[PDB]
C-alpha cells in the first residue's frame, strides 16, 4: 500500500517561470505532498532555486563572474528555501529536514550508507526530508552538477518506488514542440535507447532517469503546473512521459557508485574494453594502458577507452602507484611485480557499473 | 580600522542553560553583532544548538540512540536553527548565509581555499555567515567534533582578528572558583603549555589553533552584558589568549582542518628529529603504517607511545610506507621501482604537536 | 463582469470541527478567494474563530465563566486569527485590512455610511477586508450576537451581488436524513416564511438548532436587502467559485423581488435605543397595511431616547414586530401615548408631525 | 511589591524619526517591559503607528486626502502593527491580547465598566494589552483624538501606577527645545494649570493626558524611548524625564469613568452658575441653564460652556434636551407643571461631573 515518493522541482517550476520563487505554485504542491503524507506514504522532496533565491533576497546585486559567487548566493539562497519549505509544510502539520550534499557523501559505501540512514530515519518518523546539492561549500570536483541526477541518487538512498521529474513542459517529446508542430508527447520508455530514437534542457533528465531506472527505479517526467500530478503519478496514471524502469535492476549491492567521484581514471585495451562491455568482465591488469591520478585501493575510479570514452566506474583493488607497476602484465606477476597481492584483478566486475 | 571576529555560541549560551532556544538571549547577542556590523566591521557566526532545536520542535521524541537518530534531529534542527539566526538578523536589516561544513571540506588545499573564497565573498558583500558542522550528512570520520575546534577553522578560513568563544562561566580559572574558594579569573595567556592544558578542554585546543595562525582567542561569558562589543575594542573582558609573535606560515594553515587519512608510529629518534629540530620524516624511522592511504593525503604521526605528534602530507601511499618502513632513502626506488624523493612527510607539509 | 462576494467562514469550518485552528482547511479557502481577487471580484471576509483561537494559544486555560473570560481569549485570539489570514493571503500577494465592529456602529446614518466607505475604499484598493465583531471590546447590549447576522450587514455595507454561508454541513434539508432515507437538500426558496422555520427546527433532532436558526435571520435580511444569499459546506471542492458561476453548490435563498428600499437599510444595523408596546390595530397597521405608528395606538414606552434614534415597537403578546426611527423623545411619546394627532401640541408645547414612526423609517417583521 | 505600567509609545519612537517602524528601536522597549513582566508586574501597551504601517506595507499608495483614505491604511496598519507586537513579544514568551477603543465604548458607565474588567482580566492572565484607537471604524465624533488622551483612560481602565509617554524628547521643557537653546528641562510638575499649558502645539495632549491621569491618582512621565533602561528607571521611581505628580488625593473613583465619554450635546451656562460650579462644586440647576445645543436623553453626558465658549465641565444630563429648553431659566419647583413630569430640582448632579 504505502509508497516512497522523490519529487524533483526545477527552478522554473518553484519560480513559475520567473526571478521570483513563486509560493502560490509552491503551496499548491505542498498541498498535493501532504494529501500523500496524510495517506501514510513516504515523500522526499529534492529542491532547487537556491541561487535563484539568494539573488531575490538579496536585491539582484553585481557581483564578479566566479565560482564563489554562485557559492555566496547558495548559502544566502538555501536559508531563504529550507525556511519555506518548513513553513509551507507546517501548514499542514508536516516537519521538514535539511539534507545538503554532494558525490562527497557517497565516495565510501560507508558515507553512503550513513547518508541512507539518516534519510531513511527521517521518513521514519514522517519527517519530509528537503534534499539539495552543498553548492556554498562545494568545489566542481565534487558536485553532483545538477539536481536532477541529484534525485536519482536520493531516489536510490530513499528506496524510491517512483522518482517525479516536475518540469516546465508536459514531458518528453519526438521533436521540439516550440518549433515543429509535428512535435508529440512520448508515453512510454523502455530504456532510454527506447528514448533517444527521435528525443539541451532534457539531457540530465535522461541521465537521470537511466541512472533511477538501471536501480529499477520507474522515473516520469511530467509538468510541475498540471493539476493533481503527484498524486496520478502515485496512483500510476499517465500523466507525462514515463521511463519504466529495468525488468531486473542492477544489484543494490553496487547501486552506491553511481553517486561516487571518480578518485582517478585508467586507460584501457580494446580487448579489456571488449571484455568489460560485450561480457561484463572484470578488469585484469594486462589490458592497462595507463593509469592517472593518486589514489588507493577501494578508492572508486573512472575506465576509459583508448579514444578517452568513459566505459565504467568501479573500485580499484589496487593503489595507483601499484597499478601503473602491474599494468601490462599477466595475473600470476604480481606478486613477484608488488611484493603483495589483493587478487588477479584490478578492477572487479561486482564492484563495478558499466556505460 | 574594521575588523573580522569570529563569534562562537555554544547550546549553553544559546539555550541560557536551559533545555529550550531561548529567543531573548540570542537576540541580545544578534543586536550587539548588529552594532558592530553597521560600523564596518565583519562578523561571522558559529553556532551550536542544531540538535537542540530539533528535539524542541518534534517534541521530544523517543528515538533508538543511533548515530541515525543525532542526524535526524540535527537535520530538522539546522532548519529550525538558521531559521532563527535570519529572522533575528533581519530585525536589524542583515542578511545571513548558510555554510555547512565538515573536515572533509578541508582534506586538500583545493577544498580549504574554496570555502575560504565564499566564506570572504559573503563577508565582502556584508552578509553574516552562520556556520555549522554539517550533522545531518556526516560520518563520525570526517566530523570536526565540536564547534570550538570549528569556530577556530572558521577564523583561519575567515582572515580573523579575533576569535570570541562565549561560554556559560566568566572565563578560564586557575584552579576552580567553587572548589579552591579564591581561584581567579586569569586575564591573560602567553601560549597555550601542559601545565595550561592541566586544566574547556575543547576551547583550549581552539585557542591553540586560532593562535597558531596568528588570531587573538577570548573565552567570555554570553551573559556579560556588551561582551562581543568589548572584545572588539580590546577591553579586557575574559581570558585572553594572545596571538603567536610569528604566526604558523598560511603556506600551510589549511592542515589544522584535514582529516588525517591513516597513522604511522614513528621511532623515538624519530619523535626527536620532528619536534626539537623540526626535521622531515624519513622512512629510516617509521615502525608502523595504518590505513588505505594515498599519497598527497594528509596522515597523523604517533610516537611509541600513541599520542599524536603531527599531522603531515604523505608523499607516498600507504602500501608503499609499509615497504619503504625502516630502510634509508636510496634504497627506495630499488624497492618500489619507483621513487618521490627521499622524504616520507616533507616540514614544509607539516604541522607539529 | 466584476461581483462583490461576502464569505462567512464559521469556527467549525475554520477548525474543521476541532478545537485548534486549521490552516489547511483556511488556506485552501483563501486560495478559491484569490482566484476570484485576481479576476476582479471583491472579496469579503466574515471570519469567526477569534475566541477559539484564544483558548488555543494560551493553551486552553481555566478561567471564570463571565463575559470578561470570553473578551480576554477574544483579544488574544483576535491578535492571533489576523495574523494567520494576512499570512495566507500574502501567499497570494493580497493584502487584508481588519475591521471590528458592532451594532453601534451602526446606529445612526453617519456611523453607517462610514463603515460603508471604509470598506467601499478597501475594495476599490484590492485590499480584503476582514470582518469580525468586536467581541474584545462590547457589552451584549450592542452586540450583533453572530457573525451570520454580521455577514448579512457586511453584504449591505459592501454593496454585495452574493452572500456565502460557508458551514459544517450541506446546509438546510427537507427532513432529518436520519429519520427519513429520502430527505434532500433543499435547493432554492423563495422568501423565508414559518413553515420553512418549522421544516429547518425538525430537520434537526434534539434541542433544535438555534445555530441555523441565525443563517435564515441573516438569509431573511440579505435577501430583502436585494442580496443572494447562499448556505453550503464550506468542506465542499471548488465550493466558492462554483457560487460565483451561479452553479447549484447548496441552497440559494433567492433576493426579493422588489427589495427593501436602499433609503433605509441601515435599520437592520442598528441597536433599538428602548421599545415601544403597541395596540391590537396598530399592530394590524403596521404589519398588514404598511401604515406608520400613530400615538394614539401606543401603550407604553420603555427607555431613554431622542428623536431621530431606532427602536423597538413591541406587541401586546411581548413579540418584537418593527425597529424604526422615533420622531419624539421617550418623555414626550409618554405624554402623547393615547392622544390623536391633533392633540400633541397642546400636550408637549411643540411638534414634529402626526406619526410616532414614520413607514419610511421602520422596517417590519 | 508588583505595580501596573502603561506604556504609550507614539509614532515618532515607533519609527525612529522615519517613515517605516524600527523593529530595533521597537524590540528594545518590548525586552524591557518583559523583564517587568518577567518579576511580576504588569504592563500594558499603547501603540501609535497604524497608519504609518499601512503606508508602508502598501508601498505608500497615492490617495485621495479623505477620511476613508485613513481608515483603509489604519485597517491594513492595525493588522500589520499587531503582528509585530504579539511575534516581538514571543521573543519573551509573553502573549498579546488586541484591544481596540472609542469615546463611544466609554459613554455609559456600562460600556466603561466592561472594557475595565476585560483589561483587568488579560493583565490578571498575565497578558500584555496592545491597545489602539479603533481608527478603521469610527466616526470623528467618536474617536478620543490621540493615544495620549487614550492612554490616560487605559491607565483609569487598568488600574494602573504610573503611566509613560514615550516620545522624541527628553520630556517637558520651559519652552519649545527646537525653537531654544536657553529652554531647560522641567524634572516635577505639582499640578497642571494654565500657566504650565502655555509653556507646552504638540505636547499639548501630553498635558491633557497628564491631567486626566494625575487627577485619578496615576503619576505620568514623560521621557525620551530612545534613552537606555528608561522602562526600568520609571518604574523604580528613577528621575528620567519630566514627573508629573499625582493628585494628593484623587478624583473619586465612582466617577472616573466620564473621563472618557463622548459629550452627547452641550449646555450654554450662567455667568454665576460657571462660578457655582468651578469654585463651589455645585450642581446644575436649570436656572443657570442659558441655551442647549443637540438631541439627547436622560443619562447621557453632556458639555457644559461658560458664556464665553470654554469647556467648564462634563456631565450627566437628568433631563433630555427637549425638556432641558422648556425649563431653562426657570425655578426648580416649576418642572412637573411645565413638562408634566420630575427629575429632582437639579440638571447635572455635582455627583456624575467632572468639572474643568
Ligand atoms: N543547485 C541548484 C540546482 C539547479 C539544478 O540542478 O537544476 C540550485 O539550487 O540553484
Ligand atoms: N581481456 C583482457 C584484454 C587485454 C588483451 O586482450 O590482451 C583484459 O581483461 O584486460
Ligand atoms: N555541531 C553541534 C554543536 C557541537 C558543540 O556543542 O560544540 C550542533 O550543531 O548541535
Ligand atoms: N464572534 C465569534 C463568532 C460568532 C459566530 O460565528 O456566530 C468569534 O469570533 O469567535
Ligand atoms: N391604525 C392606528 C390604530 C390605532 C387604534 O386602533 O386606535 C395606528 O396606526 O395607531
Ligand atoms: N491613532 C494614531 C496615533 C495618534 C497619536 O499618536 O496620538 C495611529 O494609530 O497612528
Ligand atoms: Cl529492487
Ligand atoms: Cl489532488
Ligand atoms: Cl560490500
Ligand atoms: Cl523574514
Ligand atoms: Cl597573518
Ligand atoms: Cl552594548
Ligand atoms: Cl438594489
Ligand atoms: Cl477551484
Ligand atoms: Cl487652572
Ligand atoms: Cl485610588
Ligand atoms: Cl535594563
Ligand atoms: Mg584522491
Ligand atoms: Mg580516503
Ligand atoms: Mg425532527
Amino acid at each position: 500500500d504505502s509508497q516512497t515518493l522523490v519529487v524533483k522541482l526545477g527552478t522554473s517550476v518553484l519560480t513559475g517561470g520567473s526571478r521570483r520563487l513563486n509560493r502560490a505554485h509552491i503551496v499548491e504542491l505542498v498541498r498535493q505532498c501532504a494529501q500523500l503524507h496524510a495517506a501514510g506514504h513516504r515523500i522526499v522532496i529534492v529542491t532547487s532555486g537556491a541561487i535563484a533565491a539568494g539573488r531575490e533576497h538579496l536585491g539582484y546585486p553585481e557581483l564578479p563572474a566566479t565560482i564563489a559567487s554562485k557559492q555566496l548566493l547558495a548559502a544566502v539562497g538555501q536559508s531563504r528555501l529550507i525556511q519555506l519549505w518548513e513553513q509551507l509544510f507546517s501548514i499542514y502539520g508536516i516537519h521538514v529536514g535539511q539534507m545538503l550534499l554532494t558525490r562527497a557523501d557517497m565516495e565510501d559505501r560507508e558515507r553512503f550508507l550513513n547518508a541512507r540512514d539518516t534519510l531513511r530515519a527521517l521518513l521514519d518518523n514522517n519527517v519530509v526530508p528537503v534534499i539539495n546539492e552543498n553548492d556554498a561549500v562545494a568545489t566542481a570536483e565534487i558536485k553532483v552538477g545538477d539536481n536532477d541526477n541529484l534525485s536519482a541518487l536520493a531516489a536510490i538512498l530513499a528506496g524510491a518506488d517512483k522518482l517525479l521529474l516536475l518540469t516546465d513542459q508536459k514531458g518528453l517529446y519526438t521533436a521540439d514542440p516550440r518549433s515543429n508542430p509535428q512535435a508529440e508527447l512520448i508515453k512510454d520508455v523502455y530504456g532510454i535507447d527506447d528514448a533517444l530514437r527521435a528525443i539541451g534542457g532534457m539531457s540530465t533528465k535522461l541521465q537521470a532517469a537511466d541512472v533511477a531506472c538501471r536501480a529499477g527505479i520507474d522515473t516520469i517526467i511530467a509538468a510541475g503546473s498540471k493539476p493533481g500530478v503527484i498524486g496520478d503519478v502515485m496512483e500510476g496514471i499517465s500523466v507525462g512521459t514515463l521511463f519504466h524502469a529495468q525488468a531486473t535492476p542492477l544489484e543494490n549491492r553496487k547501486r552506491w557508485i553511481f553517486g561516487a567521484p571518480p578518485a582517478g581514471e585508467i586507460t584501457v585495451d580494446e580487448g579489456a574494453t571488449a571484455a568489460i562491455l560485450e561480457r561484463g568482465s572484470s578488469l585484469l591488469p594486462k589490458g592497462i594502458k595507463s593509469v592517472t591520478g593518486n589514489f588507493s585501493r577501494g578508492e572508486v575510479i573512472r575506465i576509459c577507452n583508448l579514444e578517452g570514452r568513459d566505459i565504467a566506474h568501479g573500485v580499484s583493488r589496487y593503489n595507483s602507484d601499484a597499478l601503473r607497476r602491474i599494468a601490462g602484465h599477466h595475473s600470476q606477476e604480481i606478486d613477484a611485480i608488488l611484493g603483495y597481492e589483493y587478487g588477479p584483478v584490478a578492477v572487479h566486475r561486482d564492484d563495478m557499473i558499466t556505460r
